């Protein structure tokens, strides 16, 4: 499956992908990767406020993945997430934008190959972020900030909260909390190709 990642932000975004690694994308730059059929736990995101040395090690203000440029793991919140599991069930892709690990950059996550609709979360979440949730370069989900089960849901019991609803009101088609089931999961034919755009 083809995933094209495009930075339209004026600021640099260090794209990250599991699988795929990572790449600096200055404004206008793109990165195209081929993700294997059947991939689960797929995640693409942007990192901001990064500095890296010549050996690909350093740190990002948002979305940092263990201090490396070429990510081999998920990143530090806050980070807007494109999530996907390919060729599941009867050969169907499942994908979403998630704000469960916060927001940093506005995002469009859409199929390019036809057969289904896409997803966008491009409200100014950072600007409107509640004070309790604000982080450098982003807006954390209440799970990250408060570290309680009503938000984090490891018990398996959770429902919408006031703080999850801040995210949901502004991005209705994104996951706002771990068990969000309102217009949060999207499907496409198995083997669909996708594009993730930062600052769409």
């Amino acid at each position: 499956a083809t995933f094209e990642i495009v930075n339209r932000c004026s600021y640099t975004v260090w794209a990250a992908a599991v699988p795929g690694g990572g790449r600096q994308l200055n404004q206008g730059q793109s990165w195209t990767i081929n993700v294997n059929a059947g991939t689960t736990g797929g995640r693409i995101w942007g990192r901001t406020g990064c500095s890296f040395d010549g050996s690909g090690r350093g740190r990002c203000q948002t979305g940092d993945c263990g201090g490396v440029l070429s990510c081999t793991a998920y990143g530090n919140p806050p980070n807007t997430l494109a999530e996907f599991a390919l060729n599941q069930f009867n050969n169907l892709d499942f994908f979403d934008i998630s704000l469960v690990d916060g927001f940093n950059v506005p995002m469009d996550f859409s199929p390019t190959s036809g057969g289904c609709r896409g997803i966008r979360c491009a409200a100014d979440i950072n600007g409107q972020c509640p004070g309790a949730l604000k982080a450098p370069g982003g807006c954390n989900n209440p799970c990250t900030v408060f570290k309680t089960d009503q938000y984090c849901c490891n018990s398996g019991a959770c429902s919408p909260t006031d703080y999850s609803q801040f995210f949901k009101r502004n991005c209705p088609d994104a996951y706002s909390y771990p068990k969000d089931d309102q217009t949060t999961t999207f499907t496409c034919p198995g083997g669909t190709n996708y594009r993730v755009v930062f600052c769409p």
